[PDB]
């Protein structure tokens, strides 16, 4: 039974954002990032929640537009999703790939409560691809 | 031992699309609704251009200045689409698919015709896996 601690990247290589943040900046990292959703961190570094470009849209559709002017003054805790799925550096690998069946990725929790890195289904893919042999 | 696409295949019709010549606003709203990275772009002869997400409609309007928001009402979904994409047929074989959607979440599929006719996605090979087990 082989767990989460092998498949994992780093935080340090992942792009996150404060829970504080104007959305037009998280706008700005998630564009230039090759991800769905961002992981939220605070200052110590916890993991708060994800926040993506549909998040953000979906919270500033107006009746009669798109308030975009919003992006400005709205801050990333207003907008993220806290319910998350999260993974211990120490889950079983069953338990990963069952969450990454429906979701993009997930964030790592290192055993202390901080943010260790992310699972995703590239990596995971990347290994079921080798194990039979590329196009 | 060679399985092929066809059994993974998601109908065109449960995938939500939009044609070149929408304007970005309304692309932006589609995606807005659908729970996937991009949406493909159909003409109306419903024949694939390419892939259109809302980070290529963000990145087309970054500003020096700032982010110009309002050309997003103004032009059409064919000025920012990548036209680059892979894509498939329902008789290629199943190895050659999941080396392509290693790269990408989800990968289009024309029939012999064509036409557009759904998605290789992730979440059906990553589904069809986690049963193996």
């Amino acid at each position: 039974q082989m767990t989460v601690k092998p498949f994992l990247i780093p935080a340090d290589k992942v792009a996150h954002v404060q829970p504080g943040n104007y959305l037009d900046h998280a706008l700005l990292v998630l564009t230039k990032t090759g991800y769905s959703a961002i992981p939220v961190l605070d200052t110590s570094y916890k993991l708060h929640g994800l926040i993506s470009m549909t998040m953000m849209m979906d919270a500033i559709l107006g009746l009669e537009r798109i308030e975009f002017e919003r992006l400005e003054t709205m801050k990333v805790e207003e907008v993220m999703n806290r319910n998350i799925p999260r993974l211990r550096l120490d889950d079983s690998l069953m338990k990963a790939v069952g969450l990454i069946v429906n979701h993009p990725f997930v964030c790592v929790e290192n055993d202390d409560g901080y943010f260790a890195g992310i699972f995703t289904r590239r990596e995971v893919l990347k290994q079921l691809n080798k194990q039979l042999h590329r196009p």
